[PDB]
């Protein structure tokens, strides 16, 4: 449980890697045990802080670095469309991981709980008062909305992901920007593929940055390869 200004002091100026697979992704395992060699990989490069989903990967992750780690649970609730860290009942099982921070889809989009999102974050602030948590979202709106209510960290990694964000390819970079001039703790996510990118986000001030296929899916990384030879 680092405090807000250890952390951030921590993450500023540096790369956050995002440490996922999900289930019919080349390097998703049943046993487990790869994305903890992706996450030694990264903290070998210098990274600052891990992003990793599910209970198992985020303890096959601590085993293996004592670097910060932002944590998701993805599961679907339909007929509601929002899959990161959806319910409490996630937001419980990453609080028992004790992990520096909780990342949860904080949209404006209709809830499987029913709750309004502002309401959703101040329930989480109060049961976990010494958790700091990150808000994904897509837009300005809901990154305001999310800091209002309390909310530690807003993320971009929802933009271009919900029907009336940013449909654009590449990072949402005047979202980030946007949301840093408006005085918000900003970690930018989202489409961030090249080193040049970063430092162009990492120029605006922001709290940190989080690289996830860019480092971490092969996969994607080849497909751009394969694709600019087209």
């Amino acid at each position: 449980k680092p405090t807000k200004e250890k952390l951030m002091e921590q993450l500023k100026g540096g790369i956050i890697v995002s440490c996922q697979a999900l289930p019919g992704e080349p390097l998703y395992s049943e046993t487990g045990g790869i994305m903890p060699l992706m996450a030694k990989a990264a903290q070998e490069a210098g990274a600052v802080g891990i992003r990793a989903n599910s209970v198992r990967d985020i303890k096959e992750i601590q085993a293996i670095t004592d670097l910060p780690i932002i944590g998701i649970i993805k599961k679907d609730y339909p007929p509601q469309e929002p899959f990161i860290t959806a319910t409490m009942t996630e937001v419980d099982q990453l609080a028992a991981l004790n992990i520096a921070v909780i990342a949860m889809d904080c949209t404006k989009r209709d809830r499987h709980d029913g709750l309004d999102i502002a309401s959703f974050i101040r329930q989480v602030k109060e049961k976990y008062p010494n958790q700091l948590l990150m808000a994904d979202i897509s837009t300005f709106d809901e990154g305001l909305v999310a800091h209002q209510a309390g909310i530690d960290f807003v993320g971009t990694t929802l933009s271009g992901y919900t029907p009336y964000s940013r449909q654009e390819a590449g990072p949402d970079v005047a979202l980030i920007e946007a949301l840093c001039k408006a005085g918000i703790a900003v970690i930018a996510e989202g489409k961030i593929h090249s080193p040049e990118e970063a430092k162009k986000i990492n120029d605006l001030g922001v709290a940190g940055i989080v690289v996830g296929g860019a480092i971490t899916r092969p996969k994607e990384i080849a497909e751009r390869f394969i694709e600019a030879l087209k």
